[PDB]
């Protein structure tokens, strides 16, 4: 018996009202200044529009809302009328109520047009849409906000141009007005010439060009220009502020990358490192930026540490499920195993593990070739290998001994890292470490 | 015997002085240029205003202040005169002292008007108010500062317009001035036409429109325009800077939210997660933003860790006071218990606790339904439940064993979390853990 | 059989195309408005340019690209045509296709010039270059982006000026146009005068000056100015946003330094420290800023903790290799030793180690003199020394006893710091600590 | 034999050169356009200025500099000539060399004035001063940078005005120039009228007003305005960027404070806390902001942890030196004791320690009254006290028992905090804890 605020009916009703509001807001100054009122072909359409909003006044009592403290619903139509009658009812029933149609049919005009300028309270619904669409996900945020600013700027042009043409009509002596002193016969021309002339006056003093045509002579008009140029100063400052937000935010990523590269280059050229350490640092920052892992670190560390477990369970479980070491290790162990795996990504020709380094982490390959050569003991050649899926670092499992070989990449790779302390934290989950240790003993003895 | 600076008398005295300062600052250029001086109907009011400030000069010796290093008072009127006589006394006694009323009554004028332009030192009190109202809590900060800028801009318009009308009066050959070459008979017109014309000239070169009327011909006036247009360049840059602060600060929250959603969507569409993990991540960020917990985390972690204990004592003590487990647990234990409770809030249909997960935390419900179904062992159906107040996670109290069921939400909930390490930290507070363990044994055996 | 996208041939082919695109984009409005078409001396060059792009349409099928998910190559020409035929093929084959040369040779003009305005789709390659050069390392980032903005601004001036000269030619009554009412005989003048006049009109309404010459009289031209002044408002806001990024980013370092100095001075002058502690704090921040160690800390702590080991191995191994203590300590121990050394840098006259201070760290000198004097026990003189390479702090190795002397610098120095906990972490690497302890015993006994 | 770069002689020599450079840069356009050259009264002064710079060319070989990698000196005049002859020698010896005085005395002019426009290379010294004064401590940073921008803007006005007056002189037909069509007789007027007119033209198109006087008619002049208005667009954007930095940086502190208060108020009014917890949170943030402890925390935690020990040794040693507990505790213990003391500051009426709270820290008063009342057991009244210097929290030294009383402030205080873990860390420093424990036993037994 109560209409939910997420039906397909009510949302299409709102968007039909939004098109109707845009119609009313475009007509109202153009009706206020140029055209007369006694003819009725637009009077019909205005009365129909007032009928639609009078229907909406009734129908907003049947609609549920979303409360702030308790969520997802408010029903039982008490407190709905308390919400609607306190916040938005008074100005809506002032705006919806016809006054010109009663003045026309009762006895009878300028004081009745000002009562028709209250139709602009209907323009809150456009603000409610541009509040919804920023916060909705499935839209470009830097498109909606510039659309909002273009809407406000175009409406300021329109309303100011029509009000100045009004104050040019109502004044005796057509000469010494802004349009009279240039065109001496202007009331006999069409609507398109007068409307384009008013619009052209208004935009040359909004966008602060100000050629020198169409300046003011009438002192009341000379008074209107003071308030309009104050308003244009304020709005132009606001517009430059929004475009500064769009430019600062659109290019933050590339600027932060170039900061990191400048800092690495100053640190390198200060201490005079030869070539190799420079190329390692700069290529490693280039491949941190091509796979943008900084936002990955932040947004993974903002997750509630169970959804990241389901992420790693999707990504790395069939890779860890088939290794040299793990054979029969009881997948209910693997669910608690997988969730601490921290992926990584590595440049080519970066010496990963050097000879006689004290061990720190397991390096399961997921892709990419690896080339191992003797370091210090062997001047050149020798042997060293590992292929997709084939782990290494299995010396420092429990042997606690340094790595035999050198580890230099050939083509780029993706290397998982279950480190030493993570392994020793996995040690207390016993009765399945026996299978791992049997795989170690039968692995190395063969 | 010494007036405190927080009485209701002295604050109303200051605000009466602020209205008097605004009066003096509006009159002084308008008196300096347009009107004469020999008539006395405003001379009376100016002498009365000088009387009020001469009273304030005496009365500021009886008032205490707030020192910088030691707080809350300085009394004993030594060092009050040392403060007042060193900082603000000289220019105040130069501004308050009448010079035109002595020139009028002594013997007698342009050199005496410049001595009346020193009345603008009285305008420090408006700066002191706009320093107080930013730092006071009970006002909108983005309203006060724009009011300050509108005040400075309007006063610049006013003073520049009146000074240019002065330099147009004092020059012989009324033609070849800015107002003379357009209106040849301008000294015979009223005050309102000349004042609106001067104001209209001034605003078309402050807001950089510059139509082309009212340009300068007199070379001294052509010299005045150089300094005024330098000043307008500086002030327009300052105004755009302040509106850039208001726009960058007004929309930081929505922009940060949309950053987080873009980063989550790039991380999802890079690694090709199917649907479910995308919808979990995006709905969890949407419900971190509807209940803005990031500012909560920051401002709770900036608190001195006793007021947050009183906060949690108000919020969660009658909820934890009535549980399945806790029955008679001696509320002086509960005061030390409650202060480490970390609240949270959760989306619907997010799988909270999965089957055979190694346990991490207690999950006391505070609201919201919970639905538990068999995971892996059971393909569908089965049973699992918990209602408002009914805790779960009571397996991993001391049993150290994985959870039996799956835990999927149905409608959204608020779930407290006293985690495993927090429980084991609460273990050393003994002689009341016996009641908890008896409640465990009689709880599970039934 | 497939051309790689990193050959020297294909890159020079692209840059030749970029010069050809700049040629076409400069000619096309200037051809559209001023000159005729029936003559053929430029028609030849345009057909040759269309030939070059028709060659490029074929040749872009033989070129490999870089995929997003898997890197470094895509070969095997399937999916290359799927990439090229879906993204960029349609508008390229619309732009490359000649239509004016077919209109000239088939039967025959304004509707055929608009088909020649589709040559501006060729201007995507300039956007691809200005996307590459920001992300490439070996270029100044704040030079490329301002070059991009100057390019867009100059092209807007050019195209708007030529389009307004077109709409001034095509209108009957040469008077009441923008160039007709000032120059009554303008079609008989040269190209340079008309082109400079159109360019001069366009820039006085792009850069919002607007003198007052050359305003519009024709109502269709009065309509064109509305769209052009809207566009200029948008572009001027965008340009101010980019220069705000350049100014905020160019002076962040000096502003952060001056923040730190202001905060230290307020903390000093609040609590009334006499002189010495002020000069120590301020000179220490000055020598943190002359050797900018903050970016060093950040970019070293962002490194993957093996490249920083190779850095410290290059920088400090021949310094630690020759000390009082270390003599025969088996350089495979030294590789694991060096990587935890944290360098530092110190002001002169800063008291480094005071008398009877509980010990914290080893202080190996690398440069700079050190002067030690008796503290408290000795009023003045006494003795204390250490020279380049000569360590101190060797009391608190295992003696766990306070330092004997005071340590005040004379000229500035660079002092390594292997602290107490780092030494005790190095203790478990035994069978070579015996040599260190023998060097201690024979060191102190002599 | 080598002049140090920090003598009082050489710095005064540099500042005399800076005044001479400002003289040359102001004269050179004004000499280039207005005045003739054959008279000699300024020719003398120009030759003298060239003599001063020819002396400086020699004298810059005797001066030491500061190297980048090794600091504080470079002597031994090899590599000084390598620095000076590579970087700055060529353009200095081109600028210093006279060419007009040789043209005047050799045989003989426009091509020789362009050789005199190379005197503007001498203007690097003003850039070196405005690089030094930002980085020097004893100057306001937001004053120097705005002075730099005003200098560049005024010089742009000056040079552009004089160059346009040149291009107005050199053209035949004095009518159809910018100054000719308004003043038909302008070459017969003085210097002040022509100079003010050129300056007034230049500033109305720098500050984008553009009245409508003084527009261009000569096509070469119409070409000059294009480059000058491009330059003014660029410079106006740069100026707005710098004022945006000054406004964003000048009001960051108050804006951050108001952020914290808004976040605390939203967190309070969301969860509906009654009054007391709101007033505690808001008054505690107000007294974190009146004594700005956030910058204190940052800049103390950036210190090298020995200077902060000397700070706490100056601030708190004679306060801790005289307590209830500590009597004879051997001040060489006190030097290691003091350095971990963390000061704090507290609002009035904030309940500091509640009844039956598990203890956390010692609370030595340094000022401010304290009032203790019974909590829960006692409804009202009771007793509780502590005065300046009199510690409390001495229950939980080793008794590990909750506090007896409640602790509510009356007037604001400053309370040191040596916490529980800091005390237990001080426990291993024995052979003087016996005196503390004797003071405990004789303290409580009395
Ligand atoms: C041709 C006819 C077209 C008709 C269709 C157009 C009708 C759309 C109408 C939408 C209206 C809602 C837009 C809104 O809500 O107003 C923004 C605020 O506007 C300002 O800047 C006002 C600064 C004033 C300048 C100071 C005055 C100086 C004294 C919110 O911006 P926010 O900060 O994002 O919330
Ligand atoms: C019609 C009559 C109305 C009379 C009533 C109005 C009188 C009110 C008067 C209030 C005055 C106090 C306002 C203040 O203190 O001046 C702000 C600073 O102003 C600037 O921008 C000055 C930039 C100059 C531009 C460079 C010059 C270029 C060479 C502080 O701003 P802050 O940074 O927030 O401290
Ligand atoms: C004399 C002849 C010279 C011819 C040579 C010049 C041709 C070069 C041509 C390069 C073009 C690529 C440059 C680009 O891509 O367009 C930037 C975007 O431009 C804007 O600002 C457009 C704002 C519109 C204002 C709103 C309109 C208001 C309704 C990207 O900027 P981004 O943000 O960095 O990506
Ligand atoms: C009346 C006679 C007075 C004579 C005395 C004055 C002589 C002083 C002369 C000082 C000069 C050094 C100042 C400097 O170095 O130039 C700043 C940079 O200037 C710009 O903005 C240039 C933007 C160009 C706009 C693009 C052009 C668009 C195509 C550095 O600013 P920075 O970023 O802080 O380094
Ligand atoms: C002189 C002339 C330029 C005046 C134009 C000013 C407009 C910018 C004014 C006229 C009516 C105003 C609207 C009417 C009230 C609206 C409801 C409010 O919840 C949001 C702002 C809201 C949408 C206003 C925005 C600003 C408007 C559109
Ligand atoms: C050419 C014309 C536009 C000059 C107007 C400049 C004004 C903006 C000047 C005139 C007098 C100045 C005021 C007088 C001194 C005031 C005391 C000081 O503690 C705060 C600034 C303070 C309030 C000044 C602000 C700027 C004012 C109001
Ligand atoms: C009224 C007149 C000023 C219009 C000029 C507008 C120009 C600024 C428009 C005209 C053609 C447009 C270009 C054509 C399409 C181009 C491909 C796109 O991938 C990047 C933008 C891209 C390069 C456009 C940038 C903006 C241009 C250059
Ligand atoms: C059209 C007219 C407005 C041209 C004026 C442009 C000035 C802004 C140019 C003219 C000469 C230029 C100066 C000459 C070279 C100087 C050395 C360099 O290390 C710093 C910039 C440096 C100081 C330049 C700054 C910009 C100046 C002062």
């Amino acid at each position: 018996h109560i209409i939910s605020p997420f039906n397909p009916r009510y949302r299409a009703w709102e968007m039909w009202l939004v098109l109707l509001v845009i119609y009313s807001a475009w007509i109202c100054p153009f009706q206020f200044a140029f055209i007369t009122y006694k003819k009725d072909a637009i009077f019909i359409i205005d009365n129909i529009v007032n009928g639609f909003f009078a229907i909406d006044i009734i129908l907003t009592f049947f609609v549920a809302y979303l409360d702030s403290h308790s969520y997802l619903l408010v029903d039982s139509p008490k407190k709905i009328a308390i919400r609607y009658l306190s916040t938005w009812f008074a100005f809506d029933v002032c705006s919806t109520a016809p006054f010109q149609p009663l003045s026309l049919l009762f006895n009878y005009e300028l004081g009745f047009r000002i009562l028709s300028m209250l139709r602009l309270w209907r323009l809150r619904r456009v603000s409610s849409l541009f509040a919804r669409l920023e916060k909705d996900i499935r839209f470009n945020y830097f498109w909606i906000r510039c659309t909002k600013l273009i809407s406000v700027t175009l409406f300021a042009i329109h309303c100011a141009g029509c009000f100045n043409y009004l104050i040019a009509d109502r004044y005796p002596n057509p000469r010494k007005t802004w349009i009279g002193a240039v065109y001496p016969n202007f009331k006999e021309a069409s609507l398109w010439n007068r409307y384009v002339t008013a619009l052209y006056w208004s935009i040359t003093t909004l966008t602060t060009t100000g050629y020198g045509d169409f300046h003011a002579e009438n002192p009341r008009e000379m008074l209107f220009d003071i308030f309009f140029m104050m308003f244009n100063l304020g709005l132009t400052a606001y517009l430059i502020g929004n475009m500064t937000n769009l430019v600062v935010h659109w290019t933050s990523r590339t600027r932060t990358f170039r900061d990191s590269v400048r800092a690495a280059s100053e640190f390198a050229s200060r201490n005079q490192l030869p070539h190799d350490i420079q190329d390692q640092m700069l290529s490693h920052i280039c491949l941190k930026f091509k796979t943008e892992g900084l936002k990955q670190q932040e947004t993974l560390n903002n997750l509630p540490k169970a959804i990241r477990s389901s992420i790693a369970n999707y990504l790395f479980f069939p890779i860890v499920h088939n290794i040299y070491l793990f054979q029969g290790v009881s997948r209910n162990f693997l669910f608690q195993l997988v969730s601490d795996i921290d992926a990584e990504y590595f440049p080519p020709k970066e010496d990963i593990i050097l000879q006689n380094e004290a061990p720190t982490d397991l390096y399961i390959l997921v892709s990419g070739a690896v080339d191992f050569t003797v370091y210090v003991d062997g001047h050149d050649q020798f042997q060293g290998k590992a292929v997709i899926g084939e782990t290494f670092g299995e010396v420092g499992v429990l042997y606690y001994r340094p790595q035999p070989f050198t580890v230099r990449t050939t083509e780029l790779s993706q290397i998982l890292r279950i480190s030493r302390t993570s392994l020793m934290s996995a040690m207390h989950a016993h009765a399945d470490d026996g299978r791992v240790i049997m795989n170690n003993l039968f692995m190395k003895l063969r």
